[PDB]
């Protein structure tokens, strides 16, 4: 019943997380996904891998068909989506090499299809107004964090640990992301403004992927990879080692997801979609 | 003579504000309005009603044809537009059941047609740069407020009265709205950011409706309906509270139309159109 | 050698022209035809942002075509003028700002040369924009003002009481809004509380696209009024502008000469190198 979709960002243009069982060239009512979808098994848990930018990373963040990617995963029977998201750090405690299991975001994107529903032929009929107060699936967030612990990777929770317990590299138990449209990076002026707003990282791909996953009735969680500090503070090796440990986290997270019942969580996801219909 | 247009938001998809005299199924050079326009009278005052989202609430905020809506009302000869706007509160003193006669906004929408003019053939010829310092028609704002007074609804003015005078439910005499694109609600992160900017409410429909009304030379005023606290902070009571708010807003609207028709608006209307002409930057 | 493109904003819709040139671009047609000529020995190209009739609003300007057309003609530098409203007390109508920073609030504009759609160059370009302008070219605009005996105010070293108007502000940040409407008081105060200096509609993505084209770009903002945070309309932007046009013209002509008097070999190399190294599809 549980099937785990994986959307790989930078460093995961072609992951190979398991032996490929089948390759799926699909289309959706909202167009074609970034690439073909690879189906397989992690242990006894069915799993589907999909590169957000395509195999060659030729599709910029603003042009990614988030609808197609999410809906395609949904059509294949995924109940969860795990995503990676490379990012810049807006805080001194978040150091290149750290990961962040996001729990909040601020949206500054535009010109992207951010919803499956509407009044145009491009969309499913209805007006969907989805609650996003806490935009991720909390259970699945805690999976990612527990996965890191299982793989002996440091975890820092600012709510229960003081500064001295922050050993790098570490996974930050929470954090907020600002999603900019791209493709350019932020100016120093924009970086300081975001930092003053209390944001933790800056990224170009989280939104509307996270929003559409909830719309599709899926449990979604992102692991953000701190590649560098954003330009408020004036290499490839740290990122190479990062994807190795992110691979471990993803593989362990899939197993942890399959080790539990999700019947009521899946049911509540579906009901929230139906209850958010305004029409 | 005046003619008052009414753009009904949530809770006003099918208003029935008066006995329908005539219905207009029209189009504009900017496309189709949300729905048929219903014409009639409030007393001796001509009035036109249009649901922003259509009868069945099938049109989401981002896809509403604000241009067509404002232009269709203009074509029928409306001089004023009164709008309802459902919203979430960003401040402690603004509670569900309150109303807000907006005077300010902050815009965070995109991908919406927000001007009638441009250099493209599918827009009116010319470049219009409208001043928007005080984006509403002040006279018409004060009419909404006085209408609330006449209907025995509490009015609260933070600049004059102590917070000890804020008695719920009340019409807030001033307020700023942040307009987000939707269709999703804000995250807690976005809610606290907006609140820290000093914004009072969050809503998805105010802009560019208010902007386009000024571009059309019309007097525009919005009454926001506080349906809930935004996520910075039983549903059966929430629904019942909103229904009561709708009853109150309905009588405010009806009294407002009567108040408008009772006064002379020659100079205000003249100033409305002159403001349009003087913003034509291509006329130098 | 060097060649200077000049993108004129409001009131700039400069020399003895050699010829007028019509050009096309893989991203459409520029705002207008281009004026080719010389300031001294320095080749110079002049392009009005809104067209000769100012019929093109800021959100509909083809910044891609304008910047690329200047590139196609062999420009190494672009000087730009941008009319703006002030968000702070010390910046008054008649002042000028040699911008070093911005905050972007535009939408629906073509802001990159690269992408995966047919009407764009193939590739994913992620350009660093920490310091979005060419610093050398900024300091040239500022030095140009000194040569023409226009006051220069540096808020990093100078007193608020030592601010002599009209002056060129040696640094400043712009918020770029989409237009065509002006800001509300609410928006104006929010921008002010963010620490931004001016508000305008034309800087972005022009500045971004110039760096994509590997050109040294600098902007001089012309303060036409205070934004509505004080006690702004179309007619006001035009009137104040008149006296400011003359000073800006002097600065631009002087700046062109100053550019032509230095070697830009390594700067140009670095510009084109930054373009290549930002390609993340490779
Ligand atoms: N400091 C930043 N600001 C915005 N995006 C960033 C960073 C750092 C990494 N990314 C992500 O990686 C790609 C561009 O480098 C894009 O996919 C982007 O999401
Ligand atoms: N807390 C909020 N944030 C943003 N919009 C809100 C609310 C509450 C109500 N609305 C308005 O009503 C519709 C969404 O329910 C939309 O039409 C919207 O304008
Ligand atoms: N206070 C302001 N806010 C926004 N834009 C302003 C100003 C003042 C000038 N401009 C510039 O003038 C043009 C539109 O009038 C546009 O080119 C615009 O950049």
């Amino acid at each position: 019943k549980v099937k785990v979709g994986i959307i790989g960002g930078s460093g995961f243009d072609d992951p190979n997380l398991f032996k490929k069982v089948g390759v799926r060239q699909v289309t959706t009512p909202f167009g074609k996904p970034s690439d073909t979808l690879v189906e397989g098994f992690v242990g006894d848990v069915a799993c589907v891998v999909l590169p957000r930018h395509g195999k060659g990373h030729l599709i910029p963040p603003s042009e990614v068909n988030y609808r197609a990617n999410v809906w395609a995963l949904k059509d294949l029977g995924c109940t969860h989506i795990l995503a990676t998201n490379a990012c810049g750090s807006l805080q001194e405690d978040l150091v290149p090499g750290d990961f962040v299991v996001l729990n909040q975001f601020m949206d500054k994107t535009w010109g992207r299809e951010n919803t499956f529903y509407g009044s145009k032929p491009d969309s499913l009929k209805g007006v969907l107004h989805m609650p996003m107060a806490e935009p991720f699936c909390e259970r699945t967030r805690q999976i990612l964090i527990q996965a890191a612990r299982n793989k002996s990777i440091n975890v820092y929770d600012k709510k229960t640990m003081d500064k001295s317990a922050c050993i790098h590299p570490c996974v930050h138990a929470e954090g907020s992301a600002v999603t900019i449209n791209g493709p350019r990076f932020s100016t120093r002026c924009e970086s300081f403004i975001h930092k003053a707003m209390g944001l933790d990282i800056v990224n170009m791909t989280l939104v509307p992927e996270v929003s559409l996953a909830r719309e599709a009735g899926l449990s979604y969680a992102s692991i953000a990879i701190v590649t560098d500090f954003d330009c408020w503070k004036s290499v490839l090796e740290q990122f190479r080692k990062s994807v190795v440990h992110v691979r471990e986290i993803l593989l362990e997270a899939v197993a942890l997801i399959g080790a539990e019942d999700w019947t009521k969580t899946i049911e509540a996801n579906k009901a929230l979609v139906m209850s958010s219909r305004q029409d």
